[PDB]
């Protein structure tokens, strides 16, 4: 394998961390290849659930708990801390909130969150590399509680970073918020990509194509698929009661991605940096509710 950048995996990984059996488990947690019956059952469908009031309560709770866990990780971002240490804290925080860490054994993913440093676009595996000053790092948290999944992510600065890093992170968040601001009944899921790409282009950044936002509730990833790039073919129309994520991945260089031999880590083919932000959204009559919103601050962590 020829690596695309300066980053390398730092193995071995610590033994898989246990989840006490009192925590309720999604189907894939105990499947030997980490496959999910329920997701596959509905794979290939365009149909989009309309959540009940019970579903909404469930989605509100788990999305709030997920935000709390993301906030735990945010407080640990500093030079010298390894992504594995962050994942340990995250794993414990999920447990402490009576949630299962959704990534854990999802298609045999070996950790409890994804940490994506620099040229890692998404799905990085927490490992023994200490974070380095100048790094940008995204931590993506998904929790599962009472049958529902909640999903959010943010990119962070590791001490002082260069102007390029500042601009890429800022613009990515701005891409996210502009998309969210367009969400309400009757808007085509395919429109968000035009908004996202138009802002990214304008700042000289490109937009990852192979990964998208998604529906989420009782399944972790389901309809709708939601691309973040312009002129896309996504299918469907927003409606009050839909829940989905928007999670744009934006890059300094080109848009093309490839996967490390670990089968997960998605990196820029050119080795340039990528940043991402993500919220789980509920479409309401007037617009949408940001279920994974930060409660103790108007702003993401990187703005402090
Ligand atoms: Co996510
Ligand atoms: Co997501
Ligand atoms: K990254």
């Amino acid at each position: 394998y020829r690596y695309t950048g300066k980053l390398r995996p730092h193995y071995p990984l610590m033994p898989t961390r246990p989840v006490p059996s009192y925590i309720q488990r999604p189907d894939y947690a105990d499947h030997p290849l980490g496959m999910s019956e329920s997701e596959q059952a509905l794979k290939g469908t365009s149909q989009i659930k309309l959540l009940s009031s019970e579903d909404i309560e469930g989605m509100r709770l788990v999305c709030r708990l997920a935000r709390e866990v993301l906030d735990v990780a945010a407080g640990m971002i500093k030079p010298g801390v390894t992504t594995e240490e962050i994942d340990h804290a995250v794993h414990l925080a999920c447990i402490a909130r009576n949630c299962y860490p959704s990534p854990l054994n999802y298609y045999n993913f070996p950790k409890s969150c994804c940490t994506s440093v620099n040229e890692v676009i998404c799905h990085g595996i927490p490992d023994r590399r200490p974070l380095q000053e100048g790094d940008i790092v995204n931590v993506d948290i998904t929790l599962y509680r009472n049958g529902y999944h909640g999903d959010l992510n943010e990119t962070f600065f590791v001490g002082e970073v260069d102007d390029g890093a500042r601009k890429l992170v800022q613009t990515t968040y701005e891409c996210l918020m502009q998309a969210i601001d367009a969400v309400k009944p009757g808007v085509r899921y395919r429109e968000l990509g035009n908004i996202i790409q138009k802002h990214a282009q304008a700042n000289g950044f490109s937009v990852v194509r192979s990964y998208c936002g998604h529906g989420i509730h009782k399944l972790m990833h389901t309809a709708p698929n939601v691309p973040h790039y312009a002129k896309n073919k996504a299918v469907g129309v927003m409606k009050s009661g839909h829940v989905f994520t928007i999670e744009p991945m934006i890059c300094e260089g080109g848009w093309q991605d490839e996967t490390w031999p670990d089968g997960w880590t998605a990196v820029t083919r050119d080795g340039k940096r990528s940043a991402q932000f993500e919220h789980t959204l509920l479409v309401t009559d007037t617009g949408c509710e940001i279920l994974t919103r930060r409660l103790d601050s108007a702003r993401p962590h990187f703005m402090s």
